[PDB]
């Protein structure tokens, strides 16, 4: 699937950036670290705390030369639907990262986070080096959400270590 | 996959009946004809004409001892989301049939309507005999929607022919 | 066999057009939609209602830039025999579409309508795009016959959607 | 397929005896020699000389304790159709042998006379011993028809040799 | 083995023509119909009625542009031995056709008449077209011998049909 | 290897607890969450910051009903050697967790963190549920070390979610 | 095939003893050494020197508790034919050993003397122990015939060595 | 292995000619018949009667343009040892043929005389034509030794038949 | 083959003990260490220094509860021959260990010392524990012979370590 | 693995020479005999007697044109750690040979001394010829250590025999 010290698998699909469908490849973010951020499904009963917590902290990822690509196995019309759902109605509201649609579940399968029996992704966070290789693989089972200071600490750290050692 | 004169493959999953998730098996509708009605994806830019046209005409399927199970490869939270979307906002509104969630795309694969490259279903309509065997297989490519008088004519006809000959 | 969104399989054989054998390939109707119309066998005890209902309505298919190719797994001598059988004797009479003979059952096998145990075709209707790809697949089990207004509605619709969207 | 000195393969299907469909198995003629007589297809432009020449000489096969089962790869409705076609119109007329319908082409395949490319049978004549084993295999290519005095000579001969030696 | 409508397999071996060994290939008789005539073995207790009946009627095969090649699975020394055996001592006497020795049983295996358990040939008669393809396949089990008027009727018939139709 | 939502693979080997070799199985910690903590190799030139940071914070893992099992692919004599190396000499000093020796590299292979070319483990942290299934999989490439507040946050969280939801 | 120090393969077939067909198995000569004596074919142009030289010296094999079974790949009717051919006409005349017919060439194949391309046997002589195992294997290519004093010397010798050592 | 009518397998190894090791290939004796003479092993308790009987009669093989190559599966030091053992001490004494050492048992395996369970050769005598093909294969089981007048008779005979016929 | 820490393969064959053939199995020396001592071949031009150096020092192996089994791939008649060769003639003379004959080269193959191309053994020394497992594997290429004080040192050492540790 | 008379497998890895990591290939010592000296693991409770006994006697290996490469399956940081451990604390102290780190256990696997279940090497000593082929293979099970006078005797001996014979 997606070994850490090997090359990250390619992702490509219709994302939602700034309220519209953009059909984004991984190669659009060449020269950047990638933070590939799988959340399980759209429109959930729980409040989308971690993806709003990444979209609000998107400046901290623009400063570290990286792009957070939030992936789900849902179709891009549902992504565009709950980005356009107001945040007080359980929706996202303002969303400032590519909400990538892995409707064929090829990206979630290649990153080992696909729950094949239920067709959704594990709560996953993958930090791809700007050489294209994976470097970090935080995979949570469906309850526990990811944290943004954890991703920023590891992200940077990879930045400082790729600079010096 | 799903040959006509052979037995229909089983479907089982979390549907949306009357505004909530019901976790419906095919065996819930034993003794009925099944009209398994694949629409491609949720929240589309086109108005959902054919599924509203089946949900409004659900009495014509209750009279012919059959159940229309509208399937999509989307998750049940998106189904519950756009059933609960008001109909003037491009949504469904009142939905009076099981909106079955084939999120693992196992039902759409078994019925040969799965578009594996894009993870959605072909516009499909399958009439399963109440012996469990398939009898009718109307599969459209993604533009052309199904009609309800066509399904009622074929449905009945199968009813009259299973009665007499 | 014959997937919808894929390319339609080629058909080629001795048909009956206007009372004689013509040895017709699919490529004779390039640039047209094809309505490949499987009826099960010749000389049946039931009256041939659906094939007479397509042959009488052949102008409605000439207007929509399509050709209805009625196929059976019977040999072309039986096709020529019951086209030449008068219509009051249970026969066809005037027949204004290619009555294609799939005696080797290669066309009915490639279109998934061959009942291999009995050597006949399912009641099938397939609408091939004039790019050669299939678009529509109406397969009935042997009782219920096809309707012509259904085929005209779907046919057109494919016409309007291939024009605009 | 059907070796001579081995056991003849079983045949079973809907025949036409005395103007109706009878659904005849090989086991109906246990204790008799079988003369399994493949003619290629129904309603041919040539006059059906050999099958009328066997049906008129059916008493010579009733006297030698054998049954001539005329087989074609056509369906039983075409068989019933051209038995009921008057003999001056190129048809059979009176037909006094089982006109067996091998529409699935399983009998013609098991007897090695199936022309798989065209779906018809070779002009074949097979004399099965009343032990069920084959004894004689006259296979003609499609021009040259079988003769009845040849079949009677070989038939008998098998009769005299199975009696004495 | 030797299908009718396909090409006949090649035969080549030491025959006995006019009292001596000639080492005859099939290609020696190019441009002729071949009547390949398997008799089971030499020096049998029964009188060799059918091979004397072909050798005496060899003019009727020279007139129809064909060559009767009598084959057995015996060696050419036994063939030369019982051609040279006088006819009143159970032998052949005058023999006016190639008595081909299939001692390796390669010709009888390729023509499907080899009885592999006993190493002899079935009583077989095969009419090869002068295009080299088989056209006729009369195979008898070991009791019943072939007739010469049957072979002449079928032979001719193939001649008239290859001329006209 | 070690999928998250599946069962964690078993680990068993000679660890170093409190300055001696204990030969510890996974089943010794049944009824606890496991925090399986791969560090790459012993005696490294970098200061062992993360394993001292887990051993000093071992009370925070004893309070959350879990056991941190620090694994390396080094032998237990090297583990006992650099636990017994004083901390000012680049060593561990006080070590309050099982320093498990995966010298056969079977535990690191089963947890997907084995770098097979160099025989060491990726910087990995795996949180096994006390049902024995994996729940969390933090894998770093060799530069970036793990953090203890991250493991405590995720650990707990799994604790609160396994309690309630 | 037939290794020496292993068990001899079984032979069984229609032989010619004293002027008639006897259908002889190997088990008829249990408790005897067997001298299985392949000569190539019947009715040869060369005088049958070695088989007459064994049949005239048959008393020397009856005295050493052995049976010479002369085998050829010819049929038993040819064997009976040239045993009954007078010796001045190139034939055998008096023949005092089983002239075994290996017409299916199963005995010559099992004894490795079958020339598969020409269907005859190598000039072979095999001495089977009365335990059933082979002990001696003299195989000549087709020119050079076997000698009887050689077979008697080896035969005996096997007799004296099986007695003492 | 070593079929008679096929080509003899090559032999090559360290022989003993005239009291020393010579490393002899089969190609050293091109243009000669070869008499490849396997004896089982060296230094046996029985007196080496047959190999002394060939070495003393070596002039009778030099006159017939052949070379007797005595082979054993023993090493060339044992061959040189019991050629140099005096003949009254159970040894060979004067040895006038190549005593070939098949210590790897490749020559005895290729000539089918290797007893694989005990690593020795069967008492074998093989006459290779000077075209390189085998012609004669006398294989004895371990008791009965070969005779020299038998080998000379067969040898010659092959000589006279290769001259004339 | 023969791994050290695994079980030693069984050896069994005709040895030479005290001037005669004894047919010795490995199980004859159960409860002893085995020193399996491969020397390459018999009667070599070099003086047999190492095997005489083991046979003269056999008391030092009787004292350490072990048995030195000198193996070669030569037959037991050559072993008996050069044990009976006087020592001033390049022979062994007094030989006080089992000179085991691995003529089938099954023992040398199982102990990995067989040189398969030349059929001899590598100069090998294997110390089997009296549990039957191998413990020591000294394999030399053909020049350099084994030493007896080396084998005694390692042997003992295994003795002291199997006693204590 | 590593056969004696075949070519030695290549070794390459980070060694410890004179207190630092050198990343040494086998090709660094081309033109020398190699003494590849596997000891099982680092920091053992037993005193490292054999590796100190080789490092102190390194002049005796520099004089015989050979290099002793002490290998273990431990990582090079542990090797550098216990070379730098003082010898009175159970460590090595002065170490005058390449302490090669086979952390991936590829060298110990290729030399057949890897104990795969425990990930350590057997006590092994391998003398590679300066042609690169192996010549000597002393493998001990884990108790019994190697001796230096044994290695020097065999080493030389290989030296004298590669000079003369």
């Amino acid at each position: 699937t997606a070994t850490v010290r090997e090359a990250a698998p390619q992702f490509s699909g219709q994302a939602v950036v700034n309220g519209a469908i953009k059909d984004i490849n991984m190669n659009d973010y060449k020269g950047k670290y990638i933070v590939l951020f799988f959340y399980p499904m759209d429109f959930t009963f729980v409040c989308p705390t971690e993806i709003i917590a990444f979209s609000d902290r998107h400046a901290d990822f623009e400063k570290l030369n990286t792009q957070v690509v939030a992936v789900s196995c849902d179709s891009v019309y549902s992504h565009l639907a709950w980005v356009n759902t107001p945040r007080k109605k359980g929706g996202l509201g303002e969303m400032h990262i590519p909400v990538l649609a892995d409707k064929s579940m090829e990206i979630a399968r290649d990153y080992g986070v696909l729950i094949e029996e239920s067709g959704i992704a594990l709560r996953g966070l993958f930090i791809i080096d700007k050489k294209g290789i994976l470097r970090h693989s935080t995979i949570n089972d469906l309850p526990v959400g990811r944290n943004v200071d954890e991703a920023l600490r590891v992200l940077e750290a990879f930045q400082y270590a790729d600079e010096n050692g």
